[PDB]
């Protein structure tokens, strides 16, 4: 499934990933309510669940 980046987000921890508003990310794991694992182009990592929207 895909998600839309609602805001820019710069990774702030080793396991996080950076995204730009408007980016279409592949949702890898949404089992956590606060942090979702996504694939941004060729990178994988966590971003705040609230900053993305399921498409």
């Amino acid at each position: 499934e895909l998600v839309l980046a609602l805001y820019d987000y710069q990774e702030k921890s080793p396991g996080e990933v950076t995204m730009k508003k408007g980016d279409i990310l592949t949702l890898l794991n949404s089992t956590n309510k606060d942090w979702w694992k996504v694939e941004v182009n060729d990178r994988q990592g966590f971003v705040p669940a609230a900053y993305v929207k399921k498409l």
